[PDB]
């Protein structure tokens, strides 16, 4: 019996309009042992709000319980704990596991677009190329549009800690030569706390 | 009870004859009560008895730990061989088993393409120069920067990140003085992975 805490989405901090959540998964339930209990916490005040998804039975004849707690978009951002505790038979005393957002000054995404190489101009599909840098906390959302349309052959590394202590990435658009030589605007939104109205875009074209 | 960790070479030293690759069975957790450990060590299947263990080393929370390390071939481990570590020990009902080998699938090529900084970033004190990886497979790679034949050293590579068409890229930041880039110097990013001729590839990127 294990227990694991998971934070929100990043997307859904960051649009008043979108609901984030935090989620508490209990693995390794025994069927001799189930009514797992949960318990939720916010700076220490419990609250009452949660509601326990129904199980799964597991291919090795376990089960895993989640729980969900719904959360304020400011409480999250302010830096407030989440606690989840945990009371099933077979554990000798509850678990409880904690989580918040990273502690520490924001700081703004600088954001940079590149064009292919001109090596690339000899294949079929050329690399479009978004590197966010100087970020922090890691929390971020990277997508891609074409005249305001959703591009969806893009794919984001994870954030890598840098040598000052902030955060990087990069992001690749994959697009035909064609759509590219023929002058189409290509744009890499970014989503992070400490942006002016949490959004920022660049574009690119080859112009 | 005891826990076994297997792991591979380094992917530099299985790419350079002159290096040496090894594969590591670490044993943790091993009881005060019952400390002999037994290794059985084969490859695809045929125990060898070439491997070093070395001696038990007692933690601080009253356990002990175990190493064994097996020296492996270069050809061996790029064709495809299967590394077993076996462990036996009385506080145990049954031996545990590990295995590890190179990942499955046809090897590919990578690409290798250096992008300058970007224009809105020359207002800076430093700028980025990026090498960018793409089309390789299996994920075992190692890359590296220099400048006029001397390693460089703020540099930072992104972890491999499977694409679309099932092969993997990555990306590869080298952080550089504005003045430095703006004096023509020469900078190099230099890749090794099996599917390479000679494993070693090497591409430039300068002002001119
Ligand atoms: C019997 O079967 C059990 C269940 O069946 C599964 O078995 C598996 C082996 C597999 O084969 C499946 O086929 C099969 O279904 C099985 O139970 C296993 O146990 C594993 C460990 O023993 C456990 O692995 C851990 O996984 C977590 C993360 O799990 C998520 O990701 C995986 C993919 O990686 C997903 O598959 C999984 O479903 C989880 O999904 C994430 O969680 C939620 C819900 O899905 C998502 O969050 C919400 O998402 C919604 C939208 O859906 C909204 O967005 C909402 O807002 C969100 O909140 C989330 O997005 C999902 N993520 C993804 C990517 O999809 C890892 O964290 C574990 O890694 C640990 O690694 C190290 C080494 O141990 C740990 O140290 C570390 O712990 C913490 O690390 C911190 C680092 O910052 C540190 O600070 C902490 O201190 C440290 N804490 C501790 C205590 O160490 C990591 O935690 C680990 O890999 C499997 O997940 C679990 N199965 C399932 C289904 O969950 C049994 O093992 C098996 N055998 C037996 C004998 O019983
Ligand atoms: C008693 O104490 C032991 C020693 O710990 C010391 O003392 C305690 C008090 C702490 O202060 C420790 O910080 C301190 O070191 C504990 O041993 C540890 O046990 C855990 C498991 O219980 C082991 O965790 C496993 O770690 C794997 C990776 O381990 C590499 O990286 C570690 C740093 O991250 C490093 O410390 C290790 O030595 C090891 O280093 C590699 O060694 C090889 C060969 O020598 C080299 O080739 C590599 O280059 C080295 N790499 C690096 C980065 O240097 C994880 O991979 C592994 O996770 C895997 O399995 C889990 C499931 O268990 C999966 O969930 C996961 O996804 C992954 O697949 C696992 O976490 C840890 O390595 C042990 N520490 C040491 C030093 O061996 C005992 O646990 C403790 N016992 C009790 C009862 O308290």
């Amino acid at each position: 019996p294990s227990v694991f805490l998971f934070p929100p989405k990043p997307k859904d901090t960051l649009m008043i309009s979108r609901t984030p959540e935090v989620t508490c998964v209990v693995v390794d339930v025994s069927h001799e042992d189930p009514e797992v209990k949960f318990n939720w916490y916010v700076d220490g005040v419990e609250v009452h709000n949660a509601k326990t998804k129904p199980r799964e039975e597991q291919y090795n004849s376990t089960y895993r319980v989640v729980s969900v707690l719904t959360v304020l978009h400011q409480d999250w951002l302010n830096g407030k704990e989440y606690k989840c505790k945990v009371s099933n038979k077979a554990l000798p005393a509850p678990i409880e596991k904690t989580i918040s957002k990273a502690k520490g000054q924001p700081r703004e995404p600088q954001v940079y677009t590149l064009p292919p190489s001109r090596d690339e101009l000899t294949k079929n599909q050329v690399s479009l190329t978004c590197l966010v840098k100087g970020f922090y906390p890691s929390d971020i959302a990277v997508e891609w549009e074409s005249n305001g349309q959703p591009e969806n052959n893009y794919k984001t590394t994870p954030p890598v800690l840098d040598s000052d202590g902030s955060f990087f990435l990069y992001s690749k658009l994959t697009v035909d030569k064609s759509r590219w030589q023929q002058g189409n605007v290509f744009s890499c939104s970014v989503m992070h706390e400490a942006l002016h109205n949490h959004y920022t875009q660049k574009s690119l074209s080859l112009s």
